[PDB]
RNA sequence: UGUCGAACGGCAAGUGCCCCGAAGCCAUCGCACGGUGGUUCUCGGCUGAACGCCUCUAAGCCAGAAGCCAAUCCCAAGACCAGAUGCCCACU
């Protein structure tokens, strides 16, 4: 085992981070998040004037070890979110059949995937935000906006799988609705 | 057919026999009714290290089968209900 092994991460001006029995609240501008680490077992510090947020495991082997990187990464995730955002750009492709998708508040509507009458509904939630742009600028483009990574691609990959093709050659049946870019807000 | 003399009324033939026949029982041979949510499988994914990259997995999440569990349905306190009540009596 090893006895002390450590990660560290720099902090931004505009984001204050808070740990208290490893449950992390990262509160910038734009928004606050929390994550519930209560699973992990790893001592968490926050260095206010140096501006750093440090993870150590006391005698760990590799597999907490390995938990380490992923809070780190978390932690990460979560500095974006409140800075910048996440934005995630999605895009209906077809051969034949045009897809039809209704946006209205927080509900998603997907009619004419590859002909069906099925009409696929999706509720989004609050915390992430979905609209259409325009068709004049991209054709057939859906946009979640958010500040949690994993609330944000979770809505992304719940559209994606819900127009699956079934009972065919998905080699050549290639309709679907699939996320092109992920970029920031800001 | 026999029989009380005939007619009437019947009676015998272990319901004489034939037709129709209510009530009741009864036929997918007739008619009525047969519903709601979760937990997971397999699998597909998200975030994501181990291993600067990668990766559904390692910690976390999402979706998810006529399986499984509960609701609904049937019996139901030896499941000993200090559940709620109506009248007496007992205690007071
Ligand atoms: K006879
Ligand atoms: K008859
Ligand atoms: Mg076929
Ligand atoms: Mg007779
Ligand atoms: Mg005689
Ligand atoms: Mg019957
Ligand atoms: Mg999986
Ligand atoms: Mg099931
Ligand atoms: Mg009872
Ligand atoms: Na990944």
């Amino acid at each position: 085992v090893k006895v002390k092994s450590l990660c560290t991460l720099q902090i931004p001006e505009g984001v204050t981070v808070d740990v208290k029995g490893r449950k992390v609240t990262v509160t910038g501008k734009r928004g606050t998040l929390t994550k519930d680490l209560t699973h992990l077992q790893l001592d968490l510090r926050v260095d206010k004037k140096n501006r750093t947020f440090t993870v150590i495991r006391w005698f760990g082997s590799k597999i907490p070890i390995a938990c380490l990187n992923t809070t780190k990464a978390h932690v990460q995730n979560m500095i974006t979110g409140v800075t910048k955002g996440y934005r995630f750009k999605v895009r209906c492709a077809y051969a034949h059949f045009p897809i039809n998708v209704s946006v209205d508040g927080q509900n998603i509507e997907v009619r004419n995937f590859l002909g069906e009458k099925r009409v696929r509904r999706q509720l989004v939630p609050n915390t992430v935000k979905v609209s259409q742009t325009d068709p004049s600028k991209v054709k057939d483009e859906i946009v979640f906006d958010g500040n949690d990574l994993e609330q944000v691609s979770r809505e992304a990959a719940v559209l994606h799988q819900m127009c699956l093709v079934k009972k065919k050659d998905i080699r050549k049946f290639l309709d679907g609705i699939y996320v092109q870019t992920k970029t920031n807000i800001e």
